């Protein structure tokens, strides 16, 4: 019911008592949505981003949504039924009415963008804290959510040569990107540190262009799959390779 | 100093609706605002202001040849009031303040910035704004049919925000997601129909077959309407094919 009541009488201590106590979470969300949709194809959702990772997935990083149709209780096992990117997000779905699963999760996944980009327009500590605790998803979700590539990696950060002790957006470096550069760079090292004073990385030193830093093997992930697809048009290469 | 140097969170409302008054000699308060700063190479402040009603230059011709609007300093200096040349026009009804540091690959730079803060300004006065959103699109959403024709890159989103009378919406107009919100289960596309008047639209004989199908159909009153529908019928809306009747 807290889903099927109107969300101008609902205030942020009624989202956060549900969520706290469906979700078994101390934690603040970071951020959430109640969306209700809305005619011929019918359901509401409460959409929740953890203010941390969730215990389950701090082990092995793949209940999450909670599926009610027509009101009752189907599984919390819903988050496998959703882009296993988006699996640290918590909340419910209920549908009256497979051709809709396929139209409910474009919807999901739609609300669940616009709430980071959301997030990242506002910045601070939490968009921070927000990439810090879940970015690794994210950058998941580049590779193998084919349709929403461009804006999901439009939210991933990487340490780069210049960025210094934070992070660069992949935007951030097209707009610092020096007048006679082409493409953007990047090069995979053991850490930071490591990775600047790779002597690879000499020519591109001398031109003056910046560097991103591929530090695990999901930055590797993400960023070798932009080297494929591109990013809005920019070719994105290992410094490393060809 | 001036406002715009200012840390946002000392000023009040009133500070910044005073400090537009005394800029742009306008009468009528702002609809909305928003005061952003971007700090690296890259350094530069800005406010931007939906304003109250139609700017003055903007009251004979839709398009004012000299596209003031935005006022350019740099290092507090002003330079000159023509910033909004560069931005695409449907945008000229904002005015606005823009200082930096520093068709150039930068400019550039600047001007992507404010179409950016100036469509999420939009979109929140859409979200909260209810009487103050219909009173925007009444004054201003012919600017938005227009940017939705012209500016490629955000014409999703501007589509977004338009909104048009049709068969049943009543006395208001419908925007497009409600639309889509509202297909029938084998409707595919998104109809609408030249009309002249918002009763004589849908008396509309050509009408029947659609209206024999229960879809809802918005009516294009205008050559701007009609331009607005026709961009969309060409790269589609969110997917869906938009469709003359005609």
């Amino acid at each position: 019911p807290i889903w099927k009541q109107d969300e101008k009488s609902l205030t942020e201590n009624d989202y956060y008592s549900f969520y706290k106590n469906t979700f078994k979470a101390y934690d603040d969300p970071l951020a959430y949505v109640h969306f209700n949709v809305e005619g011929q194809i019918s359901f509401n959702s409460i959409l929740y981003i953890p203010g941390s990772l969730p215990w389950e997935l701090s082990k092995n990083m793949f209940r999450g949504i909670r599926l009610y149709v027509k009101r009752v209780f189907i599984n919390d096992k819903f988050s496998e039924s959703i882009p296993r990117w988006l699996t640290f997000l918590r909340g419910i779905v209920d549908s009256e009415n497979s051709k809709m699963l396929s139209i409910i999760n474009k919807r999901i996944v739609l609300k669940s963008i616009s709430m980071m980009k959301g997030l990242k327009e506002t910045g601070g500590d939490k968009w921070t804290k927000f990439l810090n605790t879940f970015g690794k998803y994210l950058k998941i979700g580049v590779v193998e959510d084919k349709e929403n590539q461009e804006e999901i990696a439009s939210l991933v950060e990487f340490y780069s040569i210049n960025s210094g002790d934070k992070k660069t957006d992949l935007d951030s470096y097209i707009e610092n990107m020096k007048e006679d550069q082409k493409c953007i760079y990047y090069i995979s090292g053991e850490n930071k540190k490591t990775a600047q004073n790779s002597p690879s990385l000499e020519k591109l030193k001398a031109l003056n262009y910046d560097v991103l830093f591929s530090l695990e093997p999901i930055d590797e992930f993400c960023l070798s799959s932009l080297t494929v697809n591109k990013y809005k048009g920019y070719e994105v290469l290992d410094v490393n390779k060809a």
